[PDB]
Order: C-alpha cells, then structure tokens, then sequence
DNA sequence: AGACGGCTGGCACGACTTTTGCAATCGCAGCCCT
C-alpha cells in the first residue's frame, strides 16, 4: 500500500483489523494519539476498502464555523439559493461512495452534534424541509486523541449518539508504549533525512541518544518521534559521528 | 456730475431627483458534433 511507520506485533494486528474493516463499510472508529497519522491508515485501508477507488474527504472538525452541513457538506447547488441564485457544491453530497473521514472529531459542539446524529440516525441529515430525507455511500471515518469517555460523562455530546456514529471503537496504543519501533523510527528518519538534509550520512544514535530514548517517557509519540527528528537534524553532529546526544529540547536552556 | 441703489443676473456651489440600465439559471436529454 504506502509506506509505513511501524510493523510491531501491535501494528501488525492494527494492519489486520484494518483489512477487516475495510468490508465493513460500517461506520467505526480508529483511536490514537495526534502526531502519528492514523488517517493515512484510514486512507490506506480505504484503498483497500469497500472504495478501492472512490471518493476521500479530509473534513477537519474545527474547519466549519457557523456554517451547517447545508452550508458546506450539502451545499447550494441548486437554483433560488441564498443571494443571488447559481450553483454550489457540496461535500457530503459529493463525495458519496468513496471514504468521509472526519478529523479531530472530539473537537465538536453540541449543535454540529445534534446534526450529526439525525445524519447517522437517518444516513444523512438531509436538508431544507422534514419531508426530504438524505443518505450517504462514503465510507464514513473519524478520529481523535480525546477519550470521549469523559466527555460524554460530562456530556460534551450525546451519548447514545456516541454509540450509534460507530460499529467498532479501536485504540492506537502509545509508541512509547512500544518503544521498540523507536529504532526502525529512528532508521528510517535517518535514510529519509540523509536524503532531505543531503548529509553525506546518517550519524546514527550513537549509545546515549539510545539510552536517553530508553528513558525517554516520549509522551508524544509519533509525534515526539517526528520531534526527535528535527531534533536530531538540530543535532546533527557529524555524519560519521554517531549521534549520542541526539534529542533537542526546546524548552531547555542551555549553559 | 460722479457717486449711491437696487436691479439684475451670472456665478457659484451643495441637496432632491431621477431615468436608466441592468435577465438570468433551470432541464433533461437528445441531437448533433466527435
Ligand atoms: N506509518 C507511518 N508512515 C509514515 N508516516 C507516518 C506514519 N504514521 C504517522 N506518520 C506521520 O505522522 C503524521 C500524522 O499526520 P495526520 O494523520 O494528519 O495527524 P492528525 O490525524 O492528528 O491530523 C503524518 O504527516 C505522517 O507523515
Ligand atoms: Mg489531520
């Protein structure tokens, strides 16, 4: 499929549900921490999915503000719209039979939310008048780093709305978790920054920098691990010199 | 007897008017161009 960051047994296995998954055209959920991508997975897997070909929406959440599924999901395409009439796309009607993945979905308010769950409870929200009924064919996706399971035990959004907007919630596990794609990371950062920062090599991590990733807490993960990059690129040292002190923390003051 | 008067209107600038000067996207689908 594509390139990819991490084999481990974990993500081996989060490979296998993926296949599993892309049958289900069934709305589910693939959990993790920001910073990794897991939806280039999701896109990976769709190419793999029900849409080997087909249609693909990014829909970051917080892109949309004051501006209903009508205004940019639905659109506008037809005559008599608001103003002067002509035609206008839009998204959740354009994109039907290929993949809808919404981003950073946790990042919701209660009035998107209600919407969004007369669209799953009905297969779209529709539009203009009650009579009119909507449904869509993309495969739906979503995804966040927030564990709803608080936030609806607060009740930033409806539960059982909660429970229909998926089939099957799943959970990245952390990376620092792993800890031992740390070194397939790290190689692989190396060649493609060799390749990007035209070093004349890798300097590899030298026995520090492993030890201090070896203790390292990594709290962002994919994303401290992309942070260890450039950190490292900071660190650089030389292309023979075995990066031991390879991590850069900007918080940090040096001397 | 040359200067006032008041007429006159030209000279000018803002305030009410006011004609005109603007036509389309839909709707399939079929027929025509490829
Ligand atoms: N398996 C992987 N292979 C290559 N790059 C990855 C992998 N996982 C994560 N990444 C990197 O992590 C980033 C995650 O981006 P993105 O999915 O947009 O995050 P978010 O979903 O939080 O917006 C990508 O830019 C990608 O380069
Ligand atoms: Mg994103």
């Amino acid at each position: 499929k594509d390139n990819l960051l991490g084999e481990a047994n974990s993500f081996l296995e989060v490979l296998e549900q993926v296949s599993h998954l892309a049958p289900l055209d069934k709305p589910v959920l693939i959990i993790g921490e920001r910073g990794t991508g897991k939806e280039l997975i999701a896109s990976r897997l769709h190419y793999l999915s029900s849409r080997w070909q087909g249609p693909f929406i990014s829909l970051n959440c917080a892109a949309l503000n004051e501006n209903l599924l009508d205004s940019e999901l639905f659109g506008h395409e037809a005559g008599a719209f608001t103003g002067a009439q002509k035609r206008h796309p839009g998204r959740f009607e354009r994109a039907d039979g290929g993949t809808l993945f919404l981003d950073e979905l946790a990042t919701a308010p209660m009035m998107v939310q209600e919407k969004l769950l007369r669209v799953i409870e009905y297969g779209e929200l529709e539009r203009v008048g009650g009579s009119q009924p909507l449904q869509v064919n993309v495969r739906l996706v979503c995804a966040t780093n927030a564990d709803l399971p608080a936030m609806v035990n607060e009740g930033t959004f409806r539960a059982d709305l909660l429970d229909r907007l998926a089939f099957d919630v799943v959970q990245l596990p952390p990376l620092r978790e792993r800890e031992s794609d740390i070194m397939l990371m790290a190689e692989y950062f190396a060649i493609q920054m060799c390749r990007e920062i035209k070093l004349p090599l890798f300097p590899g991590f030298t026995e520090r920098a492993r030890e201090t990733l070896l203790n390292y807490r990594w709290p962002g993960n994919i994303r401290e691990l992309k942070n260890v990059v450039e950190r490292s690129v900071y660190r650089h040292g030389t292309s023979d010199y075995p990066l031991d002190d390879i991590i850069i923390d900007p918080f940090k003051r040096r001397p």
